[PDB]
């Protein structure tokens, strides 16, 4: 029975484009002051569980301190140097740990400033290995349907340049392929395969373009078409990589390596930007042997030696944490205490998977309703479109995570009576 | 004789800006850094001609950024900025505001420069179809810049890659005149095609990665009056410029100019980290913002992150405390003085300098791996590219440092030429 008015910050609203608005925005942004935990803390002393892990990254929660350690030791000895001509020993120790972890035949990294430069950088590996392997009518690139792989111009073009589309997967992680659905992609490739240098897609989660969960034999099928026909598979892992599907890597559910991953987000615990792009040896041997040696890509910051070090604590905490145990609890709490929502008129249905649970509406969500029962139920969630959707971090306990969803639930609830 | 540290996990594994992998000649491993040294993994100290690719402008390991880094992660590393904004991105807003060219009113936070340009493309299309002028569509540069590396920015960089106009190169000299054929090819070329362009986008007064390129501010104040009267918006990407680099705060201010977007990194942050921002006019936000498309579409997961922005306040209080166009008179005098004698040489073309920017430019191509054999014994880290030899130091060199980094550059550039 409430809701909150937040004061607006007159500079911001004037002066500072946002991801989703307009400027001036129609509805004012919340001053934040500090985090902790899995809270965010607003101007005037509000905690709100934060549901989105800052939009999937904040996997080990806010003011971690062994991120924070790990970020200060690096800058007592340089935030950053140049790479042209220089390495260093953050860049090295990440890449040996990625390659321990990574699906098997990933060999060589480039570091991105962003995911949406990473994507750049696999679309651009691709067609260089093409013209190397002496296969320049493979030039262009498929993907589904549904997909989302960042928003420079490139990645545009594969988002749901003239690009290839198939099918969006069935909705279903534990749905199997028929045979017809088997047929269309095989008939895809055999039609269209001289003109492919690769295809790329988000393994398991499309997000989004719609927080759609498939099945892993799609994954599978999609491997062997590419093997057969000489296209290269780019897996997508920005939002997938380090658990959030319940695996490590989403690419492990089909037990299948890509040809090319790009990864990011979840790789710093959400503390800055920073990405890569890896490849099999294969690809970098092939261009680095070819007439074009030299990969035609250069970040000003590339390999940036704090990004780096957070990365590597990330990933360490990740490790320790038993994350497939620690996702499979997530699921498990989320389902249970979520379901429910499938009771209420306006709610089509609700979907978990590892660390993802979405409630989908029948119709859009009116944002500043909703919001406006944000803060009164001690939550902070963002919906797009008709999704409702939490992707908390792994370091929520049961009674936080237990906390977050029963108020999820009141608020759906209550945006529904409006 | 010095023994630098290699690493062979580096070597196979990593790849390196524009570089194949393995790389035909080995990266050095750097431990730390400190002031305008590098340092290497045995303990070699070389001075940093390069400012880590234009960026690092108060050197490494400034006490200062450190701080506002430290208090920065006190609070929040980062937090997402769909409906939610902070303190640091307000307080770098209202300081870029009282500093950038007058009329810039606009603030879109990018993780990047490159993504920083591909957002004024697409604030400048989103313009013209909010203008009604939707066969405004295309973009003009000149022949020799550079944008970055993203697939756009790449069109206008000198079928899948989408095509451009470009107009000749700018005059070469910072005191050259204009001819009246020059004006008028100029002119001419918008005449002709100012009906499909949306912007024309330029590096102010120094074209970098094209080139390292001084040209006069008389061109730019011919470009801004042609752009206002052929209805094209004048994007001026001040990445590299920004913040000192050309003598002035920003190189539009040679011209006494103002762009209708502009683009800024690199120095933003002192170079402790990746981050960009692209300013537009109030028109421009407006006409998208009251349009049928009135979000602006784009949206990196970090933008405004909150860390960068407050060492960005740190890095930018430190400039506008420096009285940033003597640090770089002086600069640019003592690098001139130094540097001249480099003109004797068999295979110098010329020697130029501005602000602080320095450039040797040679005859034929610099061999890199004979060129790198130099660098460690003569006490320097400098980085050429195609012909050039060239340095950007930081506004905190010393004259006595900085005349020690020239008197290396030229020991190095003659050893080279006759080795070559
Ligand atoms: C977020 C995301 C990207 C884009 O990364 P940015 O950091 O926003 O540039 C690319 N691909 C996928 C799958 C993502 O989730
Ligand atoms: C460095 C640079 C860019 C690219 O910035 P990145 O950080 O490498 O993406 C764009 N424009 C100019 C003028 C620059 O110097």
């Amino acid at each position: 029975g409430h809701m909150t008015t937040v004061s607006t910050n007159d500079f911001d609203q004037q002066h500072l484009w946002h991801p989703y608005a307009s400027l001036p925005p129609t509805y004012p942004n919340i001053v934040i002051d500090r985090a902790e935990g899995i809270y965010i803390v607003t101007e005037d002393g509000t905690r709100l569980i934060d549901g989105m892990s800052s939009w999937w990254a904040s996997v080990h929660g806010y003011n971690h301190p062994k991120l924070n350690a790990a970020m200060i030791e690096q800058l007592g000895k340089m935030a950053h140097v140049m790479f042209g001509g220089l390495t260093h020993q953050p860049a090295i120790d990440l890449g040996k740990k990625l390659l321990s972890i990574v699906p098997a035949g990933l060999d060589a990294i480039f570091y991105a400033d962003s995911g949406s430069i990473a994507v750049e950088v696999a679309l651009k590996m691709a067609l260089q290995y093409q013209i190397a392997a002496k296969r320049p009518s493979k030039c262009q690139f498929a993907s589904t349907h549904s997909g989302y792989y960042g928003d420079t111009w490139h990645a545009m073009s594969v988002c749901d340049p003239m690009q290839h589309f198939v099918a969006a997967p069935p909705m279903g992680f534990e749905r199997d392929l028929t045979q017809s659905e088997r047929e269309a992609l095989t008939e895809f490739f055999v039609k269209n395969s001289d003109k492919l240098a690769g295809f790329i897609i988000e393994p398991i989660i499309q997000g989004a373009g719609g927080m759609r969960f498939y099945s892993p034999q799609y994954l599978q099928l999609l491997r062997k078409l590419c093997d057969e026909y000489d296209v290269l598979l780019i897996a997508d892992e920005i939002a997938t990589g380090f658990g959030r599907s319940g695996k490590l890597f989403a690419c492990e559910h089909a037990a299948i390596s890509p040809d090319i991953m790009t990864i990011g987000k979840a790789l710093t615990g959400g503390y800055m930007t920073f990405a890569a792009t890896l490849s099999t040896r294969e690809i970098a041997d092939t261009i680095s042997q070819s007439d074009y040696p030299a990969l035609m890509h250069g970040p000003t910051f590339m390999g940036n030696p704090l990004a780096c070090a957070v990365a590597c604590a990330s990933i360490d905490l990740i490790v320790s944490y038993d994350i497939e145990a620690r996702t499979e609890n997530m699921q498990a709490i989320m389902n249970e205490q979520l379901a429910p929502a499938v009771s209420l008129e306006g709610v089509k249905e609700v979907r978990c998977l590892g660390a993802v649970a979405v409630i989908e509406l029948n119709e859009a969500v009116d944002m500043p309703i909703f919001q406006t029962l944000l803060i009164n139920n001690g939550i902070w969630v963002r919906p797009f479109g008709k999704l409702v959707y939490i992707m908390p971090p792994y370091v929520i306990t049961d009674d936080e995570l237990t906390t977050l969803c029963q108020a999820l639930l009141k608020v759906v609830s209550s945006y529904l009576t409006r």
